[PDB]
């Protein structure tokens, strides 16, 4: 989990 | 569905800072306006030297503004780039207001406002409704006039700011002094001093978390539905293995299948029951088939609901 | 395992909307049939004026395409583009029924229908459910004929219902049934009175969050018997350590390492025990240990499980 | 806000070890300085064969570099490299120190210091907290001069750490001796011997674990707030329900709603409470639905927490 | 830390399947072997009548190939290709095993099951399992007949031990050793208590077990963790729930060690049971003390469960 | 359980 992470992209 | 171009009139080249594309004039017709779309907002950047469009912008971004035009309706973010800067982009060629509205869902009267001036309005309010929990707990205690007259100022308060007001927030409003108003069989007075509690949830208004508390309950209602069913369904099962667990001893802990019930409970949330003795073999096993199932049905739905909180107040900020 | 060509006829230029691609002959000519693999397919997107393919749809899926060539068999999307455009994708070069189907794993009659008129009859269905659920648990109460008329008429319309309809629901249909005929040693009386309860799963047939459940179930039968073996363990050896810490002292709680095996459990779990006073110092610091491991334990894996149910739950959505 | 150039002397073309790039000159002369931004640095990596600029470095990882200047002042690092050939590659342009700084931030005297066979000290002052710990539980026993020479060595060796070192580790330091020197109502004398605990926050300057708590507690000091007003609500509201639902009922097991708090808590954290037997229908409903509103405002808030933990504590 | 080439022999081209990469000679020349280091293992791909490379291959996997001669040492896989494709691409050019190898980083039947061994396993399960219902059985109160079985299973233990002659057989030797012993009532205690042990030799057979162990001796560094902030919580909220109550006649907890299990069942959320006879003060210490327990338990946790899912995926 | 939480798989 971060910002922008590959789970969100 | 949207549709695509098919081939066989000319073909046309665009150099976006040295990636070269080159698509079929029909393609870059389809979409009117825009400013590839007609050639009035796209001949400033045509080049007679070389017959290419050149637009001096990011490189990996056009991919999705093509695809615009490709597949003829239909416009995704490619995950390469942060939505700060493709924001940007679909502004730069002028896709179309419906266009970048339908992305934009893919992802006095100075009370309910923040100035100077409401500021104070507000913490007042605030302290108002503290102060009426307060009381409200307070005169619950068996140790106790002088309650009324502090519940009635808080009563005209409520009023005064439900007035100057004039969804949820109303409703909310409106239920915190229905019961004052009320007073003025005991099953009926137990239902209203019990929902005089409501007045609680007047912090909704000033406080944000709350808020995003709500609309994650909003959102998420079906999987909480859907947990309530689960739990329903372990705790009749496991109450009717529990008691019948007893049935054929004497002295049984469990006199019927709803005795049960609460203890089915306080089982699959791991609460705990307290005295557990006089329960034999069979009923023990059944308690801890019974813990581990309410574990496992209170781990499955969490997580849904606690994503839609994450989404919901890292959206807020 | 899959075949790549390897190098030394004629090498040809593909022009996907100005990425160019060039591949030998050779990796083309592998596959039969399909837009490219077959000169039939692809005459017609040929270029006289400069000899070659074009190809004006989506540049960044393309690299997938040739890389089924080029691995000769082994399809992958890459993770720069969503699932609906790589769909789309395929079905314009029909790269087979087969090739595509292998990608999908990657990632009267009256009843089971949802007509205006079968919408009634399921609405029955569940309400004689939960009316069976409810005489059961009601007919089981220290207080109680009035039960068993609506007994047989739930079992009367089940066996209707059973019998209209003629896998796992059968099973549960048959299940659900099977006690009522069976009235018509005490431990038979009392198992056959327990299995009753299944008559609950028949909501399983009209809840779609219930067969969610059970293919969740029957993906992680693994996962749980893993759990099932850990606790296992863990009540073993802290059930032991426990007896053993008492063993040395006069009125021990516990009187036999089966007899502590209920007290780990509620440990393991964190459902709790109750009174704990008769404990000595020992068996308190294994009961901080058992604590500890029995968190540990149960949080393991779990994930797995609620991956597989958000999974499965997603995918019904 | 960042302003991006606009189309109207001369292009330029950029060669990536193959990957062509071309830009307006009037981009490149946005930025001075660089590699890129003035003539002298970069005339030595043009080609006069094929007038175009050579750069023989890693391909995919040009692109920001460029949108830099595309975006003039905005530089963001794509997901498709690892951290490392970033932080290599921006050094090589020399973008400006400056520019590389505000991208950091978008991902005696023998005590403080761990070396020089100084470790011996840091032991030694671990042992002396330990004891410290271990004395003062064992004094508090009902068993119990021995222990008061103890206690006095542990001071002396705290203040004289403190004073020979002279943020909230001296704050926690200078808190940790203060009840001894106060002692040279009872309430006050029970509010310090209370604080006397304060010690076991001694280890915070050697253990690394338990600094990482306390940043974590310092960066989401909302998230906690956030949850303790959760908790709050859900025990003020579930406490009037239990109450009320019993309020009809000779012998209730909840005199008021206040009582019914300290219950709640131990429902809505999944405790126990232990004892339920005198309670009627209504109140196992409400305790029910207590059981499950406390799993839930427990489990939304906690993952935040979590996340900043286990990123602070993988970043150390 | 890895070397990169620096410009001023000839430049020459790669043509990856229409993909194409320039690249300075030097560059390539700088790792000896190799497909490309070498024009031994190249000059087949070349081509007379383009002066190119061709390398008809997957085209997103030779930036990272080529990034190995540019960072000269440093070889990242890319996040646009699975793991399995880039093992492929890295054997075609042969980089050389001791490369690749760092991307790996990244009778005697009883261990080889076939068919004969695949029962003897079957029957040392078995024997486990009876060994572990015999001591649980003869620990109750209504028991010859167990030494028997017990003498037996030892000789299984010992014959299989000694036929096989790391961590499998210290266990194993464990296992057997306080037999042996049986031919102060602490050490007989401590010696019943360890002969539980049997328990671990199903590690041997069972993969989920081994699964464990092997995530236990990853994360030892976060259980430590974790227990020591399970102990400062102790400390903290014991000694604070004793100073809450020492003040009332007949107080709960006649000391803070006392209170110490209180502490813990607070913080697991297992639970003490009885509670009433702790004032308001000592309720509030319990609610904060749920609260910080709540959190120091998901803190640390979710480390040992992500380092045992990775171990299980990877075992599967 | 209060942990009900996934995140990243871990190292590598
Ligand atoms: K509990
Ligand atoms: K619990």
């Amino acid at each position: 989990k971060k910002r922008q992470h590959r789970k969100k992209q």
